[PDB]
């Protein structure tokens, strides 16, 4: 599928290679969207772009796999996995589920993640 | 580095895409090598080829990252991570450390893995 959450997942690995790919974020998130990956919310495009710049700077190379469903209420859910080499040379894996609220244009207004395998 | 263990790790993902890449295994393992990935040893080229054929059949797509060191005694050690989509559509991650004995030609005579993150 190619929902905004799919487009977001696709971006993840691309932006690690090429961080200027993050200029695509306004085609994924509504402006004034809120994102909570672990514990802290980040709201609005400027803060969202900087949070993801910082995020992808800490990663040397990554690969994500995911599966996406649209729930009863129109919420989008994606189960995902990652493997990566961090910028410090350490290796990591993680796995989780992301839940997105979308607006009538299909862009994400609220993104939440819960880990089923914490990054390690 | 490009030890035989590196070439083994590099083959992993290529063979999931194209299983005929496993004809490269005789350039990685000594004939009569032993491999123990989890609990059961597989010995010799014919058995090793078949074990890996079955292994990569259960995987739709994967990505490994690894780091390799040559220990004091000449044993090769690689820390690795993987993310993958399995042939049943399930997602997985795992992480471990592989230790290889090599022979004088540099081919692996004995390969052993110990998971630090079991497949899940
Ligand atoms: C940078 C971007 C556009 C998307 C990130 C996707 C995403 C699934 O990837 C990771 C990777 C590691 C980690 C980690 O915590 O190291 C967390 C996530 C959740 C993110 O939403
Ligand atoms: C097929 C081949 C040539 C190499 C496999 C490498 C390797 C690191 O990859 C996995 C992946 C999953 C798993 C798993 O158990 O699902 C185990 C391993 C150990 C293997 O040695």
């Amino acid at each position: 599928t190619h929902t905004a959450l799919d487009r977001y997942m696709e971006l993840a690995d691309r932006a690690v290679r090429d961080p200027s790919a993050l200029a695509e974020l306004p085609t994924i998130f509504a402006p004034d969207a809120t994102v909570t990956l672990r514990d802290e919310p980040v709201t609005g495009m400027p803060a969202i772009m900087e949070f993801y710049r910082v995020f992808v700077a800490a990663v040397a190379e990554s690969k994500h796999y995911w599966t996406t469903t649209i729930l009863e209420d129109g919420t989008i859910e994606s189960h995902w996995v990652v493997a990566a080499r961090r910028a410090d040379g350490s290796l990591m894996t993680a796995a989780g589920v992301e839940h997105a609220t979308v607006d009538t244009d299909g862009l994400i207004t609220n993104l939440r993640n819960r880990y089923t395998r914490t990054p390690g």
